[PDB]
């Protein structure tokens, strides 16, 4: 085998230049790269960095994915997936349409309640098919670790980023459809 | 030197540049990559950072100390009065801090927009502070590397005598 | 070596001494970079902070005291006639003795008042706390050492501050519990 070093470096910039890192997150990533050439192959300090690296580099910087401004399109995809909800179907292409005006994307925060049943859960996944944004899935239902947001601090050992940024890595793209299920029960 | 630099930029307390000084001996010492080596960096980053002897005239008059409230907010009289008087009576005494000034009325009528007129009244550094849930070591308290609110209310404004609202102190 | 020297002005009692020198041992076997060797740190600095043993240099003269009180309040004899009461008692005892007093009338009268000018007649420290529909027992005597992020009850907090052991506490709203 070659370097692990130079191999390492050499990878996680590959997966910088695709993303439009901040100036203080290249920072970040230039100054951890720096002392991970001098740590020892076989330290445990190394393996620690080496995930941050990973975590870092893996997170979508500046992108986000192709949204459907299209009425007539979005308008079809909520038809066939649900029946009414008129209410909820007319704020959604309202969305669509500010978006259009202002010219680039926006996020919204959005709280549909009522008697269990109606299709709360269920049109998430639908309004995520029209906008054309990747659609995860998280619920809030009988939660009392706060770790699972905002993760553990590096210095623990096995400890990882909350699911809020294993969300973004896992959707690749900075534009999610992030569904907080029964926040009402908290 | 580039942090002496800034240093020199503006006035150092005697009694906070030996602490200063005695980090830079140790920093120089230290391999700059390490859990302990890092965090004197940003132990002297956030020293330098604060401002000491850096502030912002205050109280630049009382003609358009008012034009500023009445194109910011509209109503508000007796409000915008008030002010008035303890901005008047604040020039007398010499001091900023008399006594701590508090709003309190129906929610979403005005009170947290007026504190940035306020700042543009007398020529301040607003800053909001907010608190929903009662927690002790969450907000001022810090750790030990997280540096309180306070402290970093300072960094982002570059003066020593910004204006710090707390917001919804009931809850 | 510091929190030894600290110690060495007051007057400590047995059983401080023998849980200020356990900890100090806990705090010698730990780690720097330890969240429990912050924990007994600053449970070891409380405990150093308050004062033993040092009672704050009272006023025992009638007529000093007498011009104080008349200066800085009208009329309320009836409180005034048993501060004069209370200075004579310490007198005869020779040494500093306490009392439970109690302050009841219509607002904004001077209960408040009256007891800050007593402090200074009698030379103490004045502290005030208000009990006002008390809702936690935690508020008097804090959270226990081992809660994370605890603090010390703020009567305790209060000899910290006045950094003597003969303040004078005063208690708001008794008829509002
Ligand atoms: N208008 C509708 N058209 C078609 N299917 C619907 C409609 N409303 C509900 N459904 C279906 O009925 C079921 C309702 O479950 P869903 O999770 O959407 O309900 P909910 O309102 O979130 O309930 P809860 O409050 O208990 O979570 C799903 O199968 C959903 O697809
Ligand atoms: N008299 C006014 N003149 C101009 N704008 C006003 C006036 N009153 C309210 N507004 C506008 O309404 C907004 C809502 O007021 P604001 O957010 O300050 O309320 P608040 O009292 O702080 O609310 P809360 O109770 O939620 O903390 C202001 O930001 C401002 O834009
Ligand atoms: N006899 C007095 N002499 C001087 N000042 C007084 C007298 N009575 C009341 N005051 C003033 O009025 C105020 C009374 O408020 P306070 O006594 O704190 O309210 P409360 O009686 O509800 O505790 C005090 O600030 C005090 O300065
Ligand atoms: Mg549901
Ligand atoms: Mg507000």
């Amino acid at each position: 085998e070659k370097d692990d070093k130079d191999a390492i470096e050499e990878k996680f910039r590959e997966r910088l230049k695709e993303l439009v890192v901040p100036k203080h997150v290249m920072d970040v990533v230039d100054e951890e790269l720096s002392k991970l050439g001098l740590l020892d192959n076989h330290s445990s300090e190394f393996n620690v960095t080496r995930n941050y690296l990973d975590w870092l580099t893996s997170i979508p910087w500046g992108k986000y994915s192709n949204e459907n401004l299209d009425l007539a399109r979005a308008q079809a995809v909520l038809e066939e997936d649900h029946y009414g909800m008129e209410d909820v179907k007319k704020r959604i292409l309202e969305f669509i349409a500010v978006s259009q005006l202002r010219g680039s994307t926006q996020g919204k925060i959005l709280c549909f309640y009522g008697p269990p049943g109606v299709g709360k859960t269920s049109i998430a996944r639908s309004i995520a098919r029209a906008l054309n944004r990747e659609y995860f899935r998280f619920s809030v239902g009988g939660m009392t670790d706060v770790a699972e947001i905002k993760g553990h601090r590096r210095t623990y050992v096995g400890a990882m980023p909350g699911k809020i940024i294993q969300c973004l890595k896992k959707t690749k793209t900075e534009n999610p459809l992030i569904l907080i299920d029964e926040v009402d029960k908290i």
